[PDB]
């Protein structure tokens, strides 16, 4: 396969305007379906899954390869150097924002804004910063998810989902059972020992942080952290939509805001 194939590079739409979906751990690029709508009119519009997603090959998760944020950044990048599209709107959900960060201060030509969905630079407490995790509470988790996959992701899919939305659960479900398990846990084990605080200041790009509420992984306190810390021009919206994966679970809410979002 090309990086275009192994990845399932998408491009939908019928506009000028380039956007970008980029989609967190535990899902892929069909959790942008229903938002998708709201978007094809007047953009063309781009989706990849990350190496992780249960919808690429497993042979491509090479573990010697994809041992921190970089190297998703590496594959980001060629492919928005392989599609030509020139500058764009980046959207990244979780792992994504992080990747839309570190891609945009290697390439802060190629981004015209970043809107951040449950963006976090780093889980893990530090002396005089909230993270949301204190040392050893992690654990838990990547024992429940080695121990018991299965049950592991029937106790956890709810939770990310937050409200009672039965069509969200299934889709999280399903993109989480396609994934292997090692490279689950290997890739979130990565993405929590990420820090990317000492590089928010050299961002240079507009960025819309949409924050999250009663999202697991990251704090409401978070959205005003990365106002203060990012370095381009910042703005903050509360959504008012509960959990960590908003674009499934209350997509019509999510869109609206993203589309207030735009540059022009
Ligand atoms: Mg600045």
């Amino acid at each position: 396969q090309s990086l275009l194939e192994a990845l399932n590079v998408r491009v939908v739409g019928s506009g000028e305007k380039v956007l970008v979906l980029a989609h967190g751990v535990g899902t892929d690029q069909s959790a942008w379906q229903r938002i998708l709508p709201y978007f094809v009119r007047d953009h063309r519009v781009v989706l990849y899954d990350l190496v992780c997603a249960g919808s690429v090959n497993p042979d491509y998760f090479d573990f010697r390869r994809y041992t921190s944020l970089d190297a998703f950044v590496d594959d980001l990048l060629a492919i928005l150097d392989a599609l030509r599209l020139g500058r764009c709107t980046y959207v990244g959900h979780s792992v994504s924002a992080s990747i839309g960060i570190l891609a945009s201060i290697r390439r802060p030509d190629l981004f015209a804004k970043l809107i951040l969905i449950g963006a976090s630079p780093r889980f893990l407490n530090d002396k005089n910063y909230h993270g949301g995790f204190a040392d050893g509470e992690i654990d838990t988790v990547f024992a429940a998810m080695e121990a018991n996959y299965a049950a592991w992701v029937s106790g956890f899919a709810p939770l990310a989902v937050g409200a009672d939305v039965p069509e969200a659960v299934r889709e999280f479900s399903r993109t989480l059972f396609n994934m292997r398990p090692d490279i689950t846990l290997f890739v979130s084990r990565m993405v929590f020992n990420s820090d990317l605080r000492g590089v928010l200041g050299l961002v240079t790009v507009p960025c819309s942080v949409l924050q999250t509420s009663k999202d697991h992984s990251v704090p409401e306190s978070m959205a005003a952290y990365l106002k203060e810390n990012l370095g381009g021009r910042t703005t903050v919206h509360m959504l008012d939509i509960e959990g960590h994966l908003p674009h499934l679970s209350a997509p019509n809410l999510l869109a609206q805001e993203l589309r207030r979002a735009l540059p022009r």
